[PDB]
């Protein structure tokens, strides 16, 4: 949905960032689902038609946006990895293969670039 509000999925266990991302995407003209877990994400993935996502890779010591990333990768849904840790999950990132926005990152920039892959004016085919 590029003619209206895109359905954004935010993977962020940091509620300050999650909330800020939500405000950011909504500010760009989108609707946001906030998920701190892959389970929430995959639920929203099936429950809603995710146009684009934004995934923090370092949800925790073991918890990572992985099944979420792959879920998106499966349906060819665009998403950006908004993480402050890369080397902590380098193997995961190589499997994901997608644009990332390192932390700290302004949530507007994270949102904009995410929605840029979602839609705007003329599909970049």
């Amino acid at each position: 949905g590029a003619m209206g509000m895109p359905k954004v999925l935010v993977l962020e266990d940091e509620p300050l960032i999650a909330m800020n991302l939500q405000y950011a995407f909504e500010d760009e003209g989108a609707e946001v689902v906030v998920a701190a877990t892959c389970e929430q994400a995959l639920k929203s993935l099936a429950d809603n038609p995710i146009d684009v996502a934004v995934l923090d890779v370092n949800l925790g010591p073991k918890s990572h946006c992985g099944p979420v990333a792959d879920a998106l990768k499966q349906r060819a849904i665009p998403f950006i990895l908004h993480t402050g840790d890369l080397d902590r999950h380098g193997e995961l990132l190589r499997k994901i293969d997608a644009p990332v926005m390192a932390k700290p990152a302004d949530t507007s920039d994270v949102a904009k670039r995410a929605l840029e892959m979602c839609g705007g004016d003329k599909e970049p085919a």
